[PDB]
């Protein structure tokens, strides 16, 4: 993930300006191979016909150069190219927020589940750990840079999240399906036995628990089917077939003419085809755009950071159920214990955003007296 | 369906380039037919007219086709195709999300009924059989697959998922609808009696199931209702109709005429019309994108797996319900039992994928000692 | 409602194509009318142009035809019919998300109401169809059929709907609203008095059942908004005068002016404008979508079958909540009783269809023995 | 509101044309004046140039007006016109759709809120005021048409929706914010004190009438949000930029040259420029859609009728939480209280609607004896 | 935030004209520098082909003049705008959907937490403190004016956010990460501690308040996705792209070549570039809309009051769970105590917006004596 959110806080002169003298994540370190091999070919294609062609055979090519010049119109890349990636990122926002974060069954948790003791902290642990354990495996199965963190259930066991029982419990259920549903399960069980053992103090709470952790289930399930459902191949080959096709015929229609022949769109040479390569960075970026988002599990710049939430949603979710269960600062009375309207102070950079409150758009309406008389 | 997730992890140079290879579920195997008949068409009208029309025939059917070239217009048939396939895409997102899952009800019933007995065993059972009956009535309604694996409710008696006494009450029940509906009805009354029998110990828990069994319920009646109300015909005939004339006009106005008659647009006589053939490939693919999308429970090579979706929910729910039931590895202290932030390994592989924790865009922003004192 | 789901199920070789000979809330159906007016109009003035102006006459409609042919580009036709289009099905579709199906609320009135005897029966049954009462309440607001079905509360009541009491009881709350939401309290008061005299044991199985029927209200509330704010007037003028326009204006822009001028595109006479009709049945189609699709509950073919709706509901809601209750099929146990790892057969019509799980995108990636090595 | 949805039921001939005969609401009603300035304009500078302007100022005003007929483009303004109205559409029918409605709290209220005496009237009364008195704020501050009604505080008093005890009460709480949301802690402190003294039997009841009155709340917020964050502004004056920019080009671009000069675009002046007034009514009209939507609590005759809005909720809900407290009609059996599949008549006009029951697209498949046969 | 909905609450003549005098968040003011940078170039451009090129350079820059027009195109730039502005634009609306507002939270906390004593009243405020931090938290993590009021955790106990003990709390508990979550789990705790001392009456009451605590905790989960995640980079500068090229080939493509060289579009010699500027205003400002909107937290005009929002949470909170606990106004009858039909009196100002309800669009169907009669 590249965030830029600081550097486009406010709009200010060149604030999108500034962020073209970017490289990871960019469009030049995306696109600067296809950009090399556009290049490549289309100065060897030059260098052909200003050198290798005879007199007719220029001519024939000169031909073939105007009439792809006239034709390249009829290819409605940037409709399909809009569409395509308004369809991407949308999937890919689902795909983030559908990622699964135990704050709030953390909290149930520690609220819930009662205990100093060695078995509540026990109980709260290991609900907490189910909980993750669900979570990475359904990221090891749906992100590359998690699988290669984690390539086996021996190499989780290893770090952690997994204790050698739940890995032998795994392989005595082992269906030929995708177990991430397995911890969910365990999850709902264990809590039914703290209820049933006076852990947690009432059904209430249990539903609530129970709840939490089918929203989590739900999360990873969407998280699957983003992974197997990909976006329809027929649609993904319309659109690189439509942008590779413009930038084919580019490649001969877009070629400098000898001047000797004085073709009206030809007149002038310059050996750079500056606005043929500007149309090759903003359609081969758009479609750059899809490109990395239509997996944002992988190891692209701007693919999630799962390993980074795996490892703080351990951290998170272990801290909260453990150190902060009935752990709290002392209540003493605030600062405003008898002031009827608090009025928290400003610094001197933050002074000018003191504002009046809103009180809505009818509050500055004018009447008169007997505009506002009531009727019988 | 056709996953592509794991080649496209990456932005990678051509990765769409290399999804062009795919054979299964792709543009080629979707209009090669179409393709071909109206390459046969344009040749046809192409002899014709080279062959056959006299000097006065060849005239006319060049100022035809001149006529005929300045009424083909990209804006109208982009926009009809982009949001009717806008429209179909979203539709079948929408199908997706409402295939039921049975893992949040098969959680909470293997949590909720409680008893290691044979009773316990069979209502656990029985209810999970219930959903699982429902979502598999619903399947063999929507889908031609499932219709085909189960073409009578005697074929679902004998696959397991429903009962002779199970098939008999339906007979008895029988309306002029979709029965659909009647196993819910049967779950909620036999979670009633099992709360009623000291099976299920709490009312909560008893609205817990019944509101997870709605929601699948729920689920299905989308699904019915994306099977019974179609999207316009009158909307797919106006898409269709844009497509067609179209490349029915395209057909005569793209068809390269004798150049020594130096008409405006016509001086290279190509024999391929390469550039109407693209326009085929990506307007008439965009219409197979709805073609293919607009019933997602065929049998196209893009549509869903609804049979390995109604097994694997049959054996997952099946073995949370009875072999999971209060079955949990030994609860013992994890690795991180008394570390305060524990820190999972990383392999060669992923190391490079650690990073920082993003603690706010406005972390790093600067203020002077003046600044950030608070004013009265 | 027109169904081709059947039809669409794969995508076949012509597929949409097929689709173009049927008649039933088809174009054809839809805008004959409209296409005949307009033929008429278009026939009539050629042959006014052609015997009835007497040069200096012909040579200024020449001149008009050479005017209007140009400036028909002028009207965004494309543009406001798509996106007005695009709004039309999004609120037919959320109109129909919004028609209120009581299967959730009866299972759980049988599974929650209790009681066998008669006074149990009539309880459940008076629920059932308050919640009925108050859908076809507000159908017959909505909908032209409904209210041709149900043209009086009189009508009501000797279809079985409304009782003679709760008929006199609506006359006695009359007040000069739409009285739609009295079975709501109607249900809510019975259900309150239900749990109080025992047959509701307790008041989480009531609030259930008044969040269900809430649910509803909020269903038929959406219903009565949908059919009260019309989309705008102004917006849908602008579409239908810019549809209108154009195709007033192709009257005198389209005709074959005489082949002696040699007017550029005007020398060949075709008599037959086939690319006019092409694009006077794509625009017309294009808004005849919306005209039929604006109001989704009159009596058009692709309308909603709302009298089919509200029989089905009282059919299925009285069968479950009075029959159903506490019947239930024999439990016995099941065909994979002692199968850890079911898998029902395959017909030979879907022995195809037998997949292998998918595993997750991240399944076939291979890593060296270095790679997955975890670093200190 | 402007209501046609009786008039738009079913696409008829013309359905969408006999709308044009509209005045109310209207386009015609909406852009008159502007189209007024924008034709005495028009015919200021086509007088100007032809009879105050030299024989060369002639010549140079053609080439001006040449100039500018190249400038003047559709698919800018189009585009960015249909991004905005698409927002101001989704804007305006989500603030409809956050109009609080008090039904489902006023059948809850009416329920769980026992007692018959003077004090259950009184307390059922006063909470169902509150939740009116809240949603009256919040329309008063939101909408003009409310403002105007209830001008103060001492208004809202006077009209009955608050009493002096809660108008004293309010001046003691008064803060420098808009005090809406007082009357929602006032409901949960009511109700809370009715549970406490046994007016309402259970604690979920208790849950569920809070449920409901912060939904309320919630509804109130978004009406608050959606009337103090306004469209950007930078996109407002964009949009109107655009529309205005075009039309005073147009302004000197559409005017008829002399057919004398044979100018290409020029051959024929009808001094009525019927494709530019066409052209101003679909563009302006196009904009005056968003003018009239942005803010839809104004007093446009497609805004909103909040006032009617204000009266009926507050009948509909004393009467349901005062009358209709457990005053229900007879219980007696229905008309089918033993007939096993129950089909209400049809009347003459509606025996057309009487349709099959739709059992799936797969229902109509057939297969062989040896296809449906399961396979070993 | 610039608010103008009195300004547009009508769609009146020249409604969206007035807007165009407003400076505060204009598009003059966002863009002015830009503007002036680009006619500056211009002009530099412009003075140096008129005054500084040979007759050989000036023709040859009179032939890249035209080159450079002929490739200029406008779709595909109003395409990408159009799509990237929608997409910021729904971004920047969740983003304000995603602020917490404690008005649900502080009634349920008032209502519930009973005590009247010092230990009650702690105990209220200490947990709508609890939420006031984590919310003042997140804000401060993502909103520049926010971090600048309260740039350190000492900042927010001189402020009386936090107590010191809170503060020594957290910095005890501080890991790597953002710790705004650290209040949830606080308010969790003390949420159990409450009710097992008996403040809190019901876990039903205890689940409530939970419940609206994790919405708060969603929200503020969703407001550091969105800090987090920026939209793609390389869509950004695709964007950018588009338009700094598109305008970069304008500035000498839009050059006003010698009259005397009487080229085909050139024949006036205008000095400013009229409807390029309109041009550069319309697209740059419709940039500077995504440029404003990207980051909502910023300091722009436009961007959201979250000072403001902060102050009024805490003053209304405090207020609404201290002065407001138990504190109602007195219960007596209403003025339509015994009125059957309330109707509320209008003032002379809005007498013309009382209206008859709307029945429905059936209401006024007219139907024959045999058509409403049921058949047999
Ligand atoms: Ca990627
Ligand atoms: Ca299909
Ligand atoms: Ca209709
Ligand atoms: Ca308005
Ligand atoms: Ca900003």
């Amino acid at each position: 993930t590249i965030t830029y959110t600081s550097q486009v806080a406010n709009a200010r002169l060149g604030s999108f300006s500034r962020l073209l003298l970017c490289w990871r994540g960019s469009i030049y370190k995306l696109l600067y191979g296809e950009f090399l091999i556009f290049l490549l070919c289309y100065y060897i294609i030059r260098f052909i016909y200003r050198l290798a062609l005879t007199e007719e055979q220029q001519l024939m090519f000169e031909k073939l150069t105007l009439y792809c010049d006239s034709y390249i119109q009829l290819i409605p890349i940037s409709f399909v190219l809009g569409f395509y990636v308004t369809l991407v990122v949308t999937r890919w926002w689902n795909q983030y927020e559908n990622l699964p974060w135990p704050d709030r069954l953390m909290s149930l948790v520690s609220g819930f589940v009662e205990g100093k003791d060695e078995q509540g902290r026990l109980l709260r642990r290991t609900l907490i750990r189910y909980a993750n354990l669900g979570n990475v495996l359904i990221l090891r199965s749906v992100s590359t840079a998690v699988y290669k963190r984690f390539p086996s259930a021996q190499h989780l066991v290893q770090a952690g999240f997994m204790t050698p029982a739940e890995h032998k419990q795994l392989e005595k259920l082992s269906l030929p399906h995708n177990m991430f549903w397995v911890p969910w399960v365990w999850f709902a069980n264990l809590s039914m036995k703290a209820w049933l053992g006076g852990r947690i103090r009432d059904p209430i709470l249990l539903q609530s628990l129970l709840n939490e952790m089918n929203t989590l289930r739900t999360q990873c399930g969407h998280l699957y089917a983003y992974d197997w459902i990909s976006i329809p191949l027929v649609y993904t080959q319309v659109v690189t077939v439509a942008v590779y096709s413009f930038f084919l015929t580019c490649l001969v229609g877009r070629q400098f003419l000898n001047p000797a022949k004085a073709y009206p769109g030809h007149e002038l040479d310059l050996v750079v085809p500056v606005f043929t390569f500007l149309q090759f960075f903003f359609y081969v970026g758009w479609l750059k755009v899809a490109e990395q988002l239509i997996n944002p599990f992988g190891e692209d710049d701007d693919d999630f950071e799962t390993n980074w939430i795996v490892d703080r949603n351990l951290q998170v979710s272990l801290l909260a159920v453990d150190e902060m269960h009935q752990d709290l600062p002392r209540m003493e009375p605030d600062m405003y214990w008898n002031k009827p309207e608090p009025q928290p102070p400003y610094t001197a950079a933050s002074a000018q955003f003191r504002r009046a409150s809103f009180m809505g758009s009818t509050f500055n309406i004018s009447l008169n007296k007997e505009e506002m008389e009531f009727q019988p």
